[PDB]
């Protein structure tokens, strides 16, 4: 919300990094990174999901040295090879076979901003009764199933904003860059790439990156990798942490 | 250099020569009742081609909106006319994560499993133009009897199942032009840019990307964007995301809104 | 610099040195009756290779059209030919496959109809002369029906490459797609593009946009040169199989639009 | 200073007759189990124990190769600069009436689908291959050339298994790959896609050229005025009405442009 | 300009090339089944998950000695790599051992979850541990996250390791650490699912440049280059229905140049 002047040159650069843990629901102390098992077939009139079943967006505020302009990010999902454990817990694919890989709907999303991520609410079912401890669209209507401009939120709390209720708001986020891919379907294969050679440039069309208000950088993520199928046939979301390395420079304003 | 039936001259320059407009365009999937905004009526199947009378609320339609822009041409005898020229669009489908609700209404994938994701045939389409989108009609079945309140190819013939050049329409009404009957007309739309992808099949995964970093340039090969006739910008969309499968096995289309942010500049015309 | 049996000289410039033509080319899927334009006859299956006699209406064919261009060389006192420089093309009516209420087998009890899916072939060509084809057969012993033009005097080698099987795409609804491909050993005066995707459950994936242009110039900057002021467009757009409530399957095809920009080229 | 094909590379020669083009096709070598089934393999056996795996020759697709003689020529050598290549006859797979198992009652025949391999090379000498086996104990049939004295290490990398692709219809595709530790005087390209239900995806166009020049601008140099083309185009499996499966292959077209290159003797 | 704990000066007989074929480490359950794992167990409770060593694919690594430079400072700088997976066509053997797809049909292709990964560095690859199940009891001869907690199922920064031993670091326990590896370049793709088709490309025309944004490649400490790989191609399904991982070797050709350092 400021007039942007010249990049400062000469201690004018800094780098910050974070590993941001996923918030899949964490149904007990041993099942960190998983959701509660999924319910199915609730009538739209009686759809009361349990909090531990709902993955939420992750976010962290990173303090910076006492404006900082975010210029690049390196990011990837951490622990993708853990899905090669087919011996623990997963339903056998057939008699004498190995366990079923994690697969199905997934969502991979990150943002880097100079302020909290701005979100827009959209619901599958406006009549869903969301559980205490979630932050979901207030006073939803049938219009909330399409676009209801009342549903604006800041991603200002961890393990609170359910991924199923909120998307990054393309009508705001003037001071953030976000990227997400949703792939839906029962049998969707997880496809995840890692490399330390790929950098995303955060500069806009005028060469200006996110400007860090109150010397704070905000990282946001959601990395729902797919569904884990237990021997019983029950399914749980599995998520993984996301790494960020952000390069910043001093910008005169 | 002729476009939008005017002679195109130079881009106008100076501080106030740019404007930006935005809108969220709601999907028109059929909206069978107040609870199922964003969905179609459940899908029928196996109608003989000779007795195919789909209900209106089962038929997704193209969405469109006319966005009024400032008049630029007060000075009638200056000799200089200006029109708004659309230069870029940022667009994405809104609410894609809503499909991660597998607890409400969807058939379980197997005993003790979660609900079935939305999947299957999908169509993602948008246009930005200086006039209504120009459409060409093509039917699966020329003998389909389309319901009151839809606008569909008039007096279709067997040729309407392939290319019948009689079926020209303007996308000039919301919740009227069924997506299954109409496509953007590549023989027209000289003053609009359109983009669509159809992916057909029972098990097709929805794949949707969001980012505020991606801009589509709307300039043609001569560097001219859509020119806004009557100081109007037209946005058009269809975002059928796939089929929702209820516990009963019934299927309904699910659609989502589309966001547009369009940057325009002043263009001199004769 | 030789192309289209002429020595290629300079590109001409000026307002009259460019022209544009357009065509919607209808598909030729077999058209088994007057109501099923754009479909084939239902598919037979399991014919022994020794007794494989497909019906004509079951066989999609390549489409082609000859487009007259503005007449050149109407003075006897320097030769010009039209040179095709760009094409815009797309398949027309792709959203018609969102009709899941008419005719198609339900996906499951209480469900909607089965989408068109399965093997597909999307192909076009732009040339200064008819498309040159090479014959290749699944089964050299296939007995093709009257009204089709198929490889003559085939042998087992016709299942791989038999150089006898050369044809021009010189007749509509005649050259079955399953028998012929564009000939990579010829077509020195045409540009062709095709993608075959085979399989029972292949999803049709089709894109439309008026922003995409294909350049038709070769490595020497020469486009197809239009013999006798004629441009040839060719297509095949088999979108997949339509499955009827009975389980019978029929090909579905769609028309292809072409918009071709040409310029005048001096030749000797 | 610039060394390739065991010669010092000097300047490209230009002018009248300093360029030539060769165009050819390679027929596929899928096994050809009888006179009528050119382009197919014998039906596939299944479930042989690794200790008793003796595939029949007609069941094994092999690499195709040919030596193309060039116009006879400080020495001059032909330098391969570009190749245009594509698979010939891809639309033949739209015949779903002949021989293939119906997909369901009253349905059409099952498309060819499943594991496929599409490969070509252009070189100034035979393609250099490295052997790798699924099962080192496989007993390969007379008329095939397969890794000699294989060991369990032959299932991963056994550096003993070096061969030249020096005979057509002899080197089974399942036994051999292009050797990335050699082929300094060839360019090769291949894609393997494995799986029962893999869709064949094949593109044809006469507008796509592959440049064969390396990072120093030198193409394959044709030793003894010979150009070597190699291919394998296993398109997938054909499923007969009985459920038996056979590989189907198609020919590959090549158009190669060459120029004269000066080299030191 | 600091990398590999040296000040990087100018690029400088100044070039060398090394190559390696790095064998896969899939578990090798007997003398005949080199390149395969032991058959996969399934449905172990998270509280009683004790995988056998021969069932666990591990990362491969090799230290490649380079010409000695400072005998009387220069370091080798890795500039490019050519790499590919070796023996991909071996999966066209559908006659040996694999379950028939249906009566009278050929054998089932190798398919399912796969992981293709390589790295080139001037020092061992730096790894971060992440577990499906922190309570997994890993077998003797494996090196797995020490003192695991439920946080080990997400990100536990305690789990740092060097890829400093072959056939030891299970692929399922470790990933390249994006918070380290300042002196290496790594690339990997995981594709998960029962029916995933293996898709593998070979060509001698593809080179990966290993220079960073400042034009500096990995700098080879102690005149050593480290190559690392994992190439789990998918699952082989036996006639009985049992499944085994199949892996293949990876080839590397690396071009290096001399770099002045202080």
């Amino acid at each position: 919300g400021v007039e942007v002047l010249e990049v400062k040159t000469g201690d004018a650069i800094t780098e910050v990094e974070c590993f941001l843990n996923p918030e899949m629901g964490d149904p007990d102390e041993n099942l960190r990174g998983f959701s509660l098992k999924l319910s199915a077939e609730n009538d739209f009139s009686s759809d009361s999901p349990e909090r531990k079943m709902l993955p939420c967006y992750s976010t962290a505020r990173i303090p910076l040295p006492n404006m900082w302009e975010a210029v690049t990010v390196q990011t990837e999902v951490i622990g993708i090879t853990s899905m090669l454990n087919l011996h623990a817990g997963s339903q056998k694919v057939h008699e004498h076979g190995g366990g079923k890989p994690i697969q199905g709907s997934n969502f991979h999303f990150f943002a880097v901003g100079g302020e909290p991520l701005e979100m827009q609410g959209v619901l599958m079912n406006y009549r869903s009764k969301y559980p205490d401890g979630t932050i979901t669209p207030k006073n939803p209507t049938a219009q909330s199933q399409v676009m209801n401009t009342d549903h604006k939120a800041y991603l200002d709390k961890n393990n609170a904003y359910p991924v199923e209720c909120w998307v990054p708001d393309p009508s705001r986020n003037e001071n953030a860059r976000y990227f997400g891919t949703f792939t839906g379907g029962e049998n969707v294969p997880p496809v995840l790439h890692v490399t330390n050679t790929a950098t995303t440039v955060l500069l806009d069309e005028q060469g200006v990156g996110p400007l860090c208000k109150a010397d704070s950088l905000y990282v946001s993520a959601a990395d729902i990798c797919g569904l884990f199928t237990n021997s019983s046939g029950t399914q749980q979301w599995r998520g993984l942490a996301r790494y960020f390395k952000i390069r910043l420079r001093k910008r005169s304003v």
